[PDB]
This record gives C-alpha cells, structure tokens and sequence, in this order.
C-alpha cells in the first residue's frame, strides 16, 4: 500500500476492506452538526521528555516514536476514563500548500496535520493488544495552516537530514511534543480509525479546534524526504494524507 495511483486511498479497500466501514477516518468537521456535550473534561498530556526514543524513516512518512513501558508520558481527561500512554508521533502533508491535512472544518483544507498517538494502558498490555481494540488508541490532531515559520517544530525538522531514506533511524531524545499543541486544548470527539492500513476502527480522535503554524519551507523539509532505500533514484515523499470519509451517522462532539 502506499500513496501512488496504483497502491493509494482509492485502491485500499482492496487488500483492506474496513477501508469502506462506519468508522473510518479522517473526517470534514461540519460545525453546524456538532453536539456540545457536558460532560467532556478539558484535555490533560503531561508528557516526560525523556521517553522520546527514535526518529525512523518508514517510506510513506516518518515516525518520532516514545519509550511506553510506563505511564511517563499520558494522556487523560476528554471523553475518557481511563489513562492513554503517548507512543509515537508523526505528521501528514500535501504536495502543495493547497492541501495536506486529513481532517477539515466545514471543507476548509490545511497544509499538514499532526498525530500524536497513545494507548489504552488501563485496559491493555501493550500497543499490539490495543491497536485494534474499539477503545484501543487515543490520537489528538492537530491542524497545520501555512504562514510563519514554527520554531516549536525545529528539533524535528533539524532531525530528517540523519533518516532522509526508507529504513533509516536515529536517536531522537529528551523532547516533550506537547510543545507542538495548540494554547488552546478546545477540541472535537468521533469514534474512528487509523487512517492508513491496517485502517483499524480502534481511534477515538482528539481534533483541536486552535491550528498550528507551519511554513512553506518547513513543509518543503517534509515533502524532501525520500521513500526509496539509499543508492535508489531519489522519490521524494511528496504526500501522504488519505481523503475525507463518510460519517456514516456518527456524531462530532464539541469540547466548546
Ligand atoms: O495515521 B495513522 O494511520 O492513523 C492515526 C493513528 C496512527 C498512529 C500511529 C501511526 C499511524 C497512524
Ligand atoms: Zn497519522
């Protein structure tokens, strides 16, 4: 699978076919459907920079992966009862400024999307138990809107030089990406998915309501990224966001 004509979106549900299922993802946010709800906690992440471990290069995008044998770096509060352990985060692009994110608000497209994702430690053993469990995953995204430079993304950007081919990895330490989020943690709620296989319906989504900043030049730095091994004719990672998906009578919940 991949992001090409050939092995992209439209073609996944061939090999995976919870691609066409009720609790796909990402989702357009039409706000005039959202339900405020009472009950929703604020947001809580209190990470431990720390348990940052490894930047890796997987072709389609890369990875910033966190240490998760303990409960250093967790997410609570939101629609959830029980304590989710940050794992991993990444980001998704567009081959143009046009495009990128994977969810929108009211069709509105923005240039990237951050995914810090987490774990049900409460319930589960491990990421492999949880990942495809109905409550398995907890991931905040985070919509990017090209504009000023974001120093906040620096220690990452200055990283994809060591891992610029499929495969390669680094250390990548001592960072808190709560750094990334918003000032504000006002968020959407929906029950969805990983949005690129395996595409599990194992995600309740955090989508804050606050964008983040993000330059041509540092979205440049993403899309420069290669997917082929070293020694191959270079294929910059031009794109790796998956269309919208249909709600199929979920319900968007408001924080705000
Ligand atoms: O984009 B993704 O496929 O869906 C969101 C959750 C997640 C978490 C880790 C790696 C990938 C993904
Ligand atoms: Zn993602």
């Amino acid at each position: 699978w991949g992001y090409d004509d050939k092995n992209g979106p439209e073609q996944w549900s061939k090999l995976y076919p919870i691609a066409n299922g009720n609790n796909q993802s990402p989702v357009d946010i039409k706000t005039s459907e959202t339900k405020h709800d009472t009950s929703l906690k604020p947001i809580s992440v209190s990470y431990n920079p720390a348990t940052a471990k490894e930047i890796i290069n997987v072709g389609h995008s890369f990875h910033v992966n966190f240490e998760d044998n303990d409960n250093r770096s967790v997410l609570k509060g939101g629609p959830f009862s029980d304590s989710y352990r940050l794992f991993q985060f990444h980001f998704h692009w567009g081959s143009t400024n046009e495009h990128g994110s994977e969810h929108t608000v009211d069709g509105v497209k923005y240039s990237a999307e951050l995914h810090v994702a987490h774990w049900n430690s409460a319930k589960y053993s491990s990421l492999a138990e949880a990942a495809s469990k109905a409550d398995g995953l907890a991931v905040i995204g985070v919509l990017m809107k090209v504009g000023e430079a974001n120093p906040k993304l620096q220690k990452v950007l200055d990283a994809l030089q060591a891992i610029k081919t499929k495969g390669k990895r680094a250390p990548f330490t001592n960072f808190d990406p709560s750094t990334l989020l918003p000032s504000s943690l006002d968020f959407w709620t929906y029950p969805g998915s990983l949005t690129h296989p395996p595409l599990y319906e194992s995600v309740t989504w955090i989508i804050c309501k606050e964008s983040i900043s993000v330059s041509s030049e540092q979205l440049a730095q993403f899309r420069s990224l290669l997917s082929n091994v070293e020694g191959d004719n270079a294929v910059p990672m031009q794109h790796n966001n998956r269309p919208t998906q249909p709600l199929k009578g979920r319900t968007v919940r408001a924080s705000f």
